[PDB]
């Protein structure tokens, strides 16, 4: 059984584009790759096909890593292809060829092959069983033809396979793991409840705070270079907690002496105290020299039961999701999540003892994007009370004109900074701040630098995520209602506001909101944070 090598050139209306496609071929088995693969010089993921020319079984090899191969099988492959003859014929390479043509996708494929040789093989899939492949020509522009033919003394392919193990999937997995090669991934938590219970405690992994309702654990993040894009998606469902909870994924700064972890584990009286003249005290919503506020990653509302409550509620025409998906861009916190061991958790505040079931993870993308330029996060307040069931106060400080103001010092020049501002409002009833719009003004070193009044009105839109909202007399639900900038099974989006560029030195943010007067037990208040970001240039001596 003599073994032939092909190798093929690649084409585009008559201009030649690389790294060519080999055939490795006797009448037992065919080997589909290319140079850079046979040469080791291949990125992974890459793969590589055999054909047993016994059986037709074509199997699918991926190398995803140095280590690790998988494959999977189909002998049926061939069998299905779909021919249709034609008279053409003539010679390639001195071989005699014929053309058949078949149509996958729309896409007409021209397939000329030769039987001289007593095997089969070519570029592709498509036509291996017809002969031996020397010509495709896809819509009549892009052709791939063969320019040698040699013989060889052997298929030798164990040192392509050599040190690697493989294990066979089914053709779904296959891809699947294929495409979780490209991108790391970071798990943080898998089906984890968050609920309300006096029994929830934590254990050696995951501890447990607000009497369940905040869930965090400490996870080792890899470097990730300027250019490398960063994601955080969550997966939840209720558990029997009918409401809209207020939800947050949020890291803990621990540069300061004093961090919110110091507040979570001993008590919320550790966290320093905010007062700005309204009667009130407020709990580690604000930089200080000793002390960081937390991070939100993604800001996010519960919808109203899904899951749980959605063969429980029945209304014609309605068909409710299974699960919410939250999925944020983090990419300008980079700096603060790169190389490090963080402290990361979850919260929904809920008083359920059925609660909710999350999942989070994060993912770091191989890009080089130049878009997001930032390489300097200060975390400069967070009003929002994640500890709401562990002593810390809701956010009621902006009926003083003060608002919520920071003092903090840069060391360096910061070129292009920002606010990344997260703000929500609350106070649910007619006129109560979750449902009147109402103008944030944030000033920087004293002067107005941004106002702006948040407001969503696609609440409608999440419908189906919400079984349990409740349905008024006007024909509306609760999950359709306008709010201050969030919907019930949505993200609310940071916004990016821009600062100029800030000297070294001392510096003040305030933020200022006309709060909404109470009505009896009801109070209105601000969920708001605010992170620092910028450039620092540097400082460097002068080479080519
Ligand atoms: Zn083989
Ligand atoms: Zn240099």
């Amino acid at each position: 059984a003599q073994t032939y090598e092909i190798t093929y050139q690649n084409s585009f209306e008559g201009k030649i584009n690389q790294n060519h496609i080999i055939s490795i071929t006797n009448s037992d088995k065919t080997l589909l790759f290319n140079e850079k693969i046979k040469n080791k010089k291949a990125d992974f993921p890459f793969e590589v096909n055999e054909i047993n020319r016994k059986n037709n079984e074509v199997s699918q090899f991926a190398f995803l890593n140095n280590n690790e191969i998988v494959k999977t099988s189909d002998n049926t492959i061939l069998a299905k292809q779909e021919f249709k003859p034609t008279s053409e014929t003539g010679k390639i390479l001195g071989y005699n060829v014929k053309k058949a043509v078949t149509s996958v996708n729309s896409n007409t494929i021209e397939v000329w092959y030769t039987n001289d040789l007593k095997v089969k093989g070519g570029p592709s899939i498509l036509g291996q069983d017809l002969g031996l492949v020397l010509k495709t020509v896809r819509n009549g522009s892009s052709v791939v033809e063969a320019t040698s033919v040699k013989k060889i003394k052997a298929l030798d392919d164990q040192s392509l396979f050599n040190g690697k193990n493989i294990t066979e999937k089914d053709a779904l997995t296959y891809k699947d793991m294929i495409w979780k090669s490209r991108f790391i991934t970071i798990p943080v938590f898998e089906n984890e409840t968050i609920n309300f219970s006096d029994a929830s405690k934590s254990d050696q992994v995951i501890q447990r705070f607000g009497n369940g309702t905040i869930i965090l654990k400490k996870v080792k993040i890899p470097e990730i270079k300027q250019g490398n894009t960063i994601f955080v998606e969550l997966k939840q469902k209720s558990n029997g907690d009918a409401y809209d909870r207020t939800g947050d994924v949020f890291i803990i700064p621990q540069e300061r002496a004093i961090s919110y972890y110091t507040g979570l584990t001993q008590g919320v009286k550790s966290l320093p105290v905010y007062q700005n003249g309204n009667g009130k005290s407020y709990q580690g919503v604000a930089l200080t020299p000793d002390y960081l506020p937390f991070i939100e990653l993604m800001r996010f509302f519960t919808p109203f039961g899904i899951g749980h409550f959605n063969e429980k509620i029945q209304l014609k025409g309605k068909n409710w999701h299974n699960n919410t998906p939250y999925r944020q861009d983090i990419t300008e916190l980079r700096p603060q999540l790169s190389g490090k061991e963080i402290l990361i958790g979850a919260f929904i505040g809920n008083y359920d003892k059925g609660g909710h079931q999350i999942s989070l993870e994060l993912s770091i993308h191989p890009d080089q994007q130049k878009i997001v330029n930032n390489n300097f996060v200060l975390p400069v307040f967070n009003t929002t009370n994640v500890m709401e069931m562990a002593g810390q106060d809701y956010p009621t400080m902006f009926n003083s004109d003060k608002g919520v103001e920071v003092d903090f010092i840069l060391t360096k020049d910061l070129k292009n900074a920002q606010l990344r501002y997260i703000t929500t409002g609350h106070g649910g009833w007619g006129a109560g701040d979750e449902f009147v719009p109402k103008e944030n003004s944030i000033y920087l070193d004293g002067k107005l630098a941004h106002a702006f009044t948040p407001w969503r009105t696609d609440c409608g839109s999440y419908r189906l995520f919400n079984p349990a909202s409740g349905n008024f007399e006007d024909g509306l639900s609760s999950s359709d209602l306008s709010r201050s900038n969030w919907c019930p099974g949505t993200i609310t989006n940071p916004v990016y506001i821009n600062l100029g560029n800030l000297n070294a030195g001392k510096h003040t943010i305030q933020v200022k909101i006309p709060q909404g007067a109470p009505e009896g037990s009801s109070q209105s208040f601000w969920n708001v944070s605010g992170v620092l970001l910028g450039q620092e240039h540097h400082h460097h001596h002068h080479h080519h």
